[PDB]
C-alpha cells in the first residue's frame, strides 16, 4: 500500500469539460419546460454535482442518493420527488455500470419525464452491463484513479484533479 | 377527532386466521428449495409479521422495508439479499394498492426467484391499481381500523385485535 | 456450521415471562400521564415487540431504529419524537451491552420524559460497558442461542421459542 | 411568493473567503496527526464542501450526513468512525443554532479526537442557543439567502453566488 499520486488530469482541463458538459447539457433541456432536477450518487459524486450544477443553465433541482456499490439497495433515497421531471444522474464515474444501471430502473419506476445519466469519467472497458451515459467528461483505460471523490483508503477524496496512484514497491 | 373504537376481528379470531395463513403459505413454499425471506413494511405490519412467520414452517429469513407512499421512497431498506430468493412481501392493510403496487416494482428489480405479497386486512373497495395480492387474511367493509400494529394518530397500534374507530361519539 | 437446535424455554413460558413484564411495565408506567412510545431494536425485537406491547396495559406508542451493532451509528432513526415521553426501548437480547449503552445515549439527547430498557434475555456474563436495564425476561449464561428475533446464518428467527444451537462434529 | 433574487456575496467573495478559510483550518490541523474527516450536513451544504476541502492542504475523509430539524433525526448517518480523529463539521448556514447544537452532541458521543464546525454563513441575530462555531465565512443580516447549495422552495442550489430573496416584486 506504499505509493504516490500524481496529476492525471489537471483541475483546469477538469473545469473547461465541465464548462462544455454544461453548455450541452443545457442545450440538451433548456426547452423541455419541466422542472429538471439533478441526481448525485453519494459519497463521489459531491464535487462533480458541485461544479456540474453551476454550469447547468436551466433552473433545476439538487438531491442525491445513495446506493450500496450483490443486490443494490438504497441507503439513502431522494428527498423530492422526480415524477413528470427530467432528471439527470450524476456519477463521478462509470466502470463497471452496475450500480449506475440498478439505480438508473429504480428512479425509472417513478415515472420521470426522462432519464439520463452524466458522468465525469468513463471506463469503457470495465463495463459490465450496459447502461445509457448520455454525458461524459474523460474516457480513459482502467487506469488506478483518485481525487474529485474519488477515493483510496479514505484519501484523496478532496484532491482538486484525477491523478493517478503510483503502487511503489 | 372525538371517537371511540369497537372491536371489529376479536384478537382469537385473527390468531385463528392466521394459522390457517401459516399452512397456506406453508404449503406452497415448502418445496421450493431456494432460500425464503418474508418482507414486512413496517410500521404497521410489525405485528402481523411476529405472528405469521410462527406459523411458516418453511426455514426463512425475516427482514423488513419502510417506504413513504407522492413518489414512492425506500426510507428503509432490506439488510438480505433477496435474488434467487422466493420473496413474501407482508403488510398489514392493503386498500388503494399504490404503494405495495410499487414496492413490489422495486423488489421485482432484484430478481428474486419468487415474489408473492401477504397482507393481513384488504379493503378491495377502495383499490385504485390492480395489484396482485397471493394471500388474504381478510376482506372488510371500509371502515377506518386500528389495533393489531395499525393506528390511528400514531395510536392504538398494540391492541390485540382489529377495531374500528368510530368518531364524533 | 452442522448442528441441530432444541428447545431451551419454551414459547409457553416466554409467553408467561412476557405477561409478567407486561405487568411490571404497566404498574411502572400507568400514573406517569405523559405520552410512553416503546422502542424497539430492528430486526431482534420484532417478535419480542410484537407481545410484549401487548401485555403493556397504557396508551404508548410504537415506534422502530436499527443501529449498527466500530462507531455505533443510526440505519433507520425513529419515525416520532420522543422529547417529553416516557421511553422503554425493547431489545430481544443484551449481552456486551455497547449499542444499548450508545442507543440510550443518543435518545437521551432528545430530552425524553424518562428512559429505560427491556430485554427478553440477559448474558450478564458478557457484558462489557454497565448500562441500566430496567426489565429482563430471562438471565442466561453465555449458551448459543436463536429464534424468538435471534438468528443463525439468517436463520431460526421466526422460532416461537428460545433454542440453543446444538453444534454437530 | 412572487419575488427577486438579487446578489448578496459575489462568487468571487466567496471564492476569496473559502480560500481563507482554507488556510485556517489547514494551519489549525497540519500538526495534529490523527485522521480527519469533514461532515458535510445535506443538502445545503455539498456545494461549500466541495470548495471547502479543495482548500485543506491535509489529507483527509469527506463524509456526508443528513439530519431532520422537533426531535433532531438522523436521515441518514456517517459512512466513516469519527472516534479518536478530528472533526469539521460542515454547514452552510447557522442562524437559530438548534440543529446544528444537537448534531454536535450527537457525534460527541462517538468520541472524535477534536470536534469544530465550519459553516460558510451565519445569522448571529437568529441565535437561540449557544453553539461553538470555529470557522465562519461570512456574518450577514437576516435575510432570506438562496444559491450555493442553499435554496427557496427546492429552488435555486445551483446559483454559484449568494442572493437574497426580495419578494412581492
Ligand atoms: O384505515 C387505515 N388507517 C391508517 N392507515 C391506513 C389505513 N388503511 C391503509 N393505511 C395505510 O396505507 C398503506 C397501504 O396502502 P396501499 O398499499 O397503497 O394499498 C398501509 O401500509 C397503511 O400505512
Ligand atoms: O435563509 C434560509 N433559507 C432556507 N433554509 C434556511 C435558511 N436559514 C437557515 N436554514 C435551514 O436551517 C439550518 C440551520 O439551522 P441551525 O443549525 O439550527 O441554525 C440549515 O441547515 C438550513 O437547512
Amino acid at each position: 500500500m506504499k505509493h504516490t499520486v500524481e496529476v492525471m488530469i489537471p483541475e483546469a482541463e477538469i473545469k473547461a469539460r465541465i464548462a462544455e458538459l454544461g453548455r450541452q447539457i443545457t442545450e440538451r433541456y433548456k426547452d423541455s419546460g419541466s422542472d429538471m432536477v439533478l441526481v448525485g450518487l453519494l459519497r463521489g459524486s459531491f464535487m462533480f454535482m458541485a461544479d456540474l450544477c453551476r454550469e447547468v443553465q436551466v433552473s433545476h433541482e439538487v438531491d442525491f442518493m445513495t446506493a450500496s456499490s450483490r443486490d443494490l439497495k438504497i441507503l439513502k433515497d431522494l428527498d423530492e420527488d422526480i415524477r413528470g421531471k427530467d432528471v439527470l444522474i450524476v456519477e463521478d464515474i462509470i466502470d463497471s455500470g452496475n450500480t449506475l444501471s440498478k439505480v438508473r430502473e429504480i428512479l425509472s419506476l417513478r415515472e420521470p419525464k426522462s432519464l439520463a445519466i452524466c458522468t465525469l469519467l468513463d471506463k469503457p472497458s470495465r463495463r459490465e452491463v450496459n447502461v445509457p451515459v448520455e454525458f461524459i467528461g474523460f474516457s480513459i483505460p482502467d487506469e488506478f484513479v483518485v481525487g474529485y471523490g474519488i477515493d483510496y483508503a479514505q484519501r484523496y477524496r478532496h484532491l482538486p484533479y484525477i491523478g493517478k496512484v503510483i503502487l511503489l514497491d
